[PDB]
């Protein structure tokens, strides 16, 4: 399927975390670190966006209002696919893998263990590359904005990337015809935990 290459080739190169060496850890530390690679991430994210066909044709109120209500599930599924081949370890980039301890220094044990969650499954599941590439773009369609001006094209935008998941899993799992809606079936859990997270974020003040 076509778009799945595209997707492929439109992947965002890894981003280093750098976490200050000279600073102490502390809670602090953690979510500064955070707060600046997703920032940088977030950039990459919306040069990406506009790789997916249809996107760019958007209106622009309707392209913001769909990265403003998806950014948070984009980063999210993110961390979560650089970490199913780790044991209860968050790979947020190479140089910042957070276990139980720094979660908890942090503030995030609930936070990340959920995100953990969304991992066990994916490995259950055996996640490909293109699956991930593919779900990321359409958990952006479908992020449920409340200010879409355009309904049809964002439906329609929703479909053609739905449809490119459909027939990549037509032709490379025959042997579950049911994949691809268990793949989307996996979306209810994420937009959980992103809506969680979200709202941490704001109750730190983040900004
Ligand atoms: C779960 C980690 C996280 C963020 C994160 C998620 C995925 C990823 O790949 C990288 C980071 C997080 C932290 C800050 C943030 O704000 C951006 C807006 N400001 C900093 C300009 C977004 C996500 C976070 C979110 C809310 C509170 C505390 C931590």
């Amino acid at each position: 399927n076509k778009i799945v290459s595209h997707l492929l080739v439109a992947e965002p190169e890894k981003i280093y975390a750098m976490p200050d060496p000279t600073v102490p850890d502390s809670d602090i530390k953690a979510l500064t670190t955070l707060c600046d690679l997703a920032d940088r991430e977030l950039v990459v994210i919306i040069g990406w966006a506009k790789h997916i066909p249809g996107f760019s044709t958007l209106s622009l109120a309707d392209q913001m209002s769909l990265l403003q209500s998806a950014w948070m599930e984009i980063l999210i599924l993110g961390v979560v696919y650089r970490s199913l081949s780790f044991e209860d370890e968050l790979v947020y980039a190479d140089d910042y893998i957070m276990d139980e301890d720094q979660s908890k220094l942090a503030g995030l044990l609930d936070l990340n263990n959920a995100i953990l969650q969304l991992v066990k499954k994916y490995k259950s599941m055996k996640l490909e590359k293109e699956e991930f590439v593919t779900l990321k773009a359409i958990a952006l369609a479908n992020s449920d904005s409340m200010h879409i001006e355009d309904v049809e094209a964002v439906q329609k935008l929703q479909d053609v990337l739905h449809e490119a998941l459909q027939d990549y899993e037509a032709g490379q799992h025959m042997e579950d015809p049911r994949r691809a809606g268990k793949m989307l079936m996996t979306l209810p859990l994420l937009r959980q935990t992103s809506t969680k997270a979200v709202q941490h974020f704001y109750n730190i003040k983040l900004e």
